[PDB]
């Protein structure tokens, strides 16, 4: 069995290998990459996402989110307070201001230490889930706006025709902006390209051990766990690497830099933070191997979790027993 220790693998495809997206995902899995829950893909040197990021300042962040924490340094939740709209230009200036800028630090490890020590005492502002793309339409390889759709995958695999679209989202981050522990909707894959700016650090639990993280989360957030059978779907819980180690949860970490792709695999729990001002683009996708994970995905029905339009059809077709109860909560 490939990659039995579930290490995060890093890939360096040639420009030839970078032509067929599906084929290369399949190749990575043949080498055991999915066992980690997360992989890094470094594009061939000949490739670029777009010519420049010169005039991105006029993009609007309609609903910036202030991420307010509660709890202790290693175990906390965050809630999102809506702020007034601002342009990416205004947001970048805010990120670089004395209140919000990255502190002096020696290296990634020093900065990681500072993050887990001090995150809860600040409330950084995130521009998340902004529908759009920064890939040039003429970029033919690994263009996250030109992927095959999950709806077409389901149709090809299972012969069912369904409504729905899926499109990419932009994320503008600053120092300490945080993504909570989660898997994707319907335990899909995700792919994330860091277009510009400072790094993003990721933590990930191997899919074969996801239930260990769920069990720990129930112990660490007991009220939340009583309110919902799948509260990690709410995407508000953080647990530090120190606390994960103390409780024997298997995980790995890696830092993504500008110009690099990350792929998360079905039921790979992940969390992380941004080092400073940056812009990433991400989208969910499916492969034939996803279908079984989609059928088994645990759902939030307390009503807290957000659901796009397109998730309806996934639940309706793959989880018809759950559909009625789930739809009551959307
Ligand atoms: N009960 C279904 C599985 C499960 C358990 C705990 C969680 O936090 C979660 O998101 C999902
Ligand atoms: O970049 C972020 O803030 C979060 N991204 C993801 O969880 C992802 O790409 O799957
Ligand atoms: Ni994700
Ligand atoms: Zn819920």
């Amino acid at each position: 069995a490939q990659n039995p220790n579930c290490n995060i693998m890093i890939f360096h495809p040639t420009k030839e290998e970078f032509n067929d997206f599906d084929k290369y995902i399949a190749y990575m899995e043949s080498q055991g990459a999915h066992r980690a829950g997360l992989a890094k893909i470094i594009p061939p040197k000949e490739w670029k996402a777009r010519e420049t990021y010169d005039n991105i300042s006029e993009i609007l962040i309609a609903t910036p989110l202030q991420q307010v924490a509660s709890g202790r340094a290693g175990v906390f939740t965050q809630y999102h307070k809506k702020k007034k709209a601002m342009t990416v230009g205004e947001y970048r200036h805010l990120a670089n201001s004395k209140k919000y800028q990255t502190p002096p630090h020696q290296n990634f490890e020093d900065l990681e230490r500072k993050y887990w020590k001090n995150r809860i005492y600040n409330s950084p502002i995130y521009g998340a889930d902004i529908s759009g793309s920064l890939f040039d339409e003429n970029t033919k390889q690994w263009n996250l706006g030109h992927l095959g759709t999950i709806q077409d995958l389901l149709e090809k695999e299972c012969g069912v025709v369904i409504e729905g679209v899926n499109t990419p989202y932009l994320y503008f981050g600053m120092w300490k902006t945080t993504f909570a522990w989660h898997t994707e909707d319907m335990d899909l894959y995700s792919i994330n390209y860091l277009h510009l700016g400072e790094p993003k650090t990721w933590y990930v639990v191997p899919p074969e051990h996801g239930q260990r993280l769920e069990r720990l989360a129930r112990e660490l957030f007991p009220g939340s766990s009583r309110g919902c059978g799948a509260f990690l779907r709410h995407k508000v819980a953080l647990i530090s690497p120190t606390v994960l180690k103390e409780n024997g949860i298997p995980f790995n970490r890696i830092t993504q830099e500008a110009g690099e792709f990350m792929v998360t695999f079905p039921y790979g729990y992940h969390a992380g933070f941004n080092h400073g001002f940056n812009c990433a683009e991400a989208i969910n996708f499916a492969t034939p191997r996803w279908i079984d994970y989609g059928k088994m995905a645990s759902q939030c029905s307390c009503g807290e979790a957000r659901v796009t339009f397109s998730m309806d059809a996934f639940v309706r077709i793959l989880q018809p027993e759950r559909y009625d109860l789930w739809k009551r909560g959307q």
